[PDB]
C-alpha cells in the first residue's frame, strides 16, 4: 500500500517502489524494469524510456463490437471517428473540396500542397 511503498520526491514524478533500494535505483536512473539495466542522464529520459516497455491501452472504444484499445483519449476519440465517418477538417482552397479525418492528415494536406 501508499504506507509501504516508497515514493520518487522528482519534481513530475508519481512512480512508487516496493523497498527504498528500488527507489534509490530510480534516483540513479535505472530502469524500473525487470532485466532491462538500462541507465540513463536524466530523470526525464528515463521516463519516457519506461514507457516503451508498457503495453497498457487502459482506454476501450465505446463503439459495440469493436475490440480496440487505447494508450491515450486523443487517439481514441479519432479513432470512433472510422466509426462515425466524420471528416471534420475541411479544405478551404475554392477547386479542392478535400476532408480529412485526423488534424496531422489536413496538416500534412496544407504543407505538401500550397492549400488554404
Ligand atoms: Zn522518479
Ligand atoms: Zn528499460
Ligand atoms: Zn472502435
Ligand atoms: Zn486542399
Amino acid at each position: 500500500e501508499e504506507c509501504a511503498a516508497y515514493q520518487c520526491n522528482m519534481e513530475g514524478c508519481t512512480m512508487s517502489f516496493s523497498s527504498e533500494k528500488q527507489l534509490m535505483l530510480h534516483k540513479r536512473n535505472i530502469c524500473p524494469i525487470k532485466g532491462c539495466g538500462k541507465n540513463f542522464f536524466s530523470h526525464k529520459y528515463l521516463v519516457q524510456h519506461q514507457r516503451v516497455h508498457s503495453d497498457d491501452r487502459p482506454l476501450k472504444c465505446p463503439w459495440k463490437g469493436c475490440k480496440m484499445t487505447f494508450k491515450w483519449a486523443w487517439s481514441r476519440t479519432e479513432h470512433i471517428r472510422v466509426h462515425t465517418g466524420a471528416r471534420p477538417y475541411v479544405c478551404a482552397e475554392p477547386d479542392c473540396g478535400q476532408t480529412f479525418r485526423f488534424v496531422s492528415d489536413f496538416s500534412r494536406h496544407k504543407r505538401k500542397t500550397g492549400h488554404s
